[PDB]
């Protein structure tokens, strides 16, 4: 019926319902590290998550979303390429069926096992639905995951997944601190792009950290036990929920580091 990640409804089909799929600023993209240019005009990046208030985790049939109370100026992203203040609304991941794929952005064509997206909206537009209608409406902080050592700050997420196995299920998810998902370094690449799922709106300033976080094989295996289907339907494992790299077109990727 609707869009997803399969042969018959996956990324290569999305353009029929969402023609912007073939637009001028689509995401993700390949980050060619040799062509990205250091930009001295970039101000320092500010990730201020100390007062973040998580609420709930939801399996939406595409990924799982950890949702935050964004009714107050709490968890915010500022600086870097951004003008003004962007408020955290949710995070989610994209991942693969195997450790050699899963990320949406690639780095010199390298695919990581997964990619975390911390989604923020520009407070100048008042709320998320108005923000996605603007070219500078969203800022998505993207963080690569590689398989190696466990990420202790991820385990609370992993352990709730059994309770939201299928599409439409949610669970209370309070007091989760997203600071535990960040790598040491805030070095990043940035470029103007889009949502990577329908409606594919061209409203995102992408900020993709250079340093991946490490998660354990067991952690990512638990992601792959989720289901795309609803309860009581035949099992379709939630794997390979990533859009591949799209044409860069008339864009430059800027680096925050020399
Ligand atoms: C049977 O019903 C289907 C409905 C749709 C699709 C596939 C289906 O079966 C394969 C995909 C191709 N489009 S979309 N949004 O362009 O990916 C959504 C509508
Ligand atoms: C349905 O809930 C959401 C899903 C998605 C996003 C935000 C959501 O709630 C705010 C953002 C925009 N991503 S992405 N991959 O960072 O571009 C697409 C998927
Ligand atoms: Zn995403």
């Amino acid at each position: 019926h609707h869009w997803g990640y399969g042969k018959h409804n996956g990324p290569e089909h999305w353009h029929k319902d969402f023609p912007i799929a073939k637009g001028e600023r689509q995401s993700p993209v390949d980050i060619d590290t040799h062509t990205a240019k250091y930009d001295p005009s970039l101000k320092p990046l500010s990730v201020s998550y100390d007062q973040a208030t998580s609420l709930r985790i939801l399996n939406n049939g595409h990924a799982f979303n950890v949702e935050f109370d964004d009714s107050q100026d709490k968890a915010v992203l500022k600086g870097g390429p951004l003008d003004g203040t962007y408020r955290l609304i949710q995070f989610h991941f994209h991942w693969g069926s195997l450790d050699g794929q899963g990320s949406e952005h690639t780095v010199d064509k390298k695919k990581y096992a997964a990619e975390l997206h911390l989604v923020h909206w520009n407070t100048k537009y008042g709320d998320f639905g108005k923000a996605v209608q603007q070219p500078d409406g969203l800022a998505v902080l993207g963080i690569f995951l590689k398989v190696g050592s466990a990420k202790p700050g991820l385990q609370k997420v992993v352990d709730v997944l059994d309770s939201i196995k299928t599409k439409g299920k949610s669970a209370d998810f309070t007091n989760f601190d997203p600071r535990g998902l960040l790598p040491e370094s805030l070095d990043y690449w940035t470029y103007p792009g889009s949502l990577t799922t329908p409606p594919l709106l061209e409203c995102v300033t992408w900020i993709v950290l250079k340093e991946p976080i490490s998660v354990s094989s067991e952690q990512v295996l638990k992601f792959r036990k989720l289901n795309f289907n609803g309860e009581g339907e035949p099992e379709e494992l939630m794997v390979d929920n990533w859009r591949p790299a799209q044409p860069l077109k008339n864009r430059q990727i800027k680096a925050s580091f020399k």
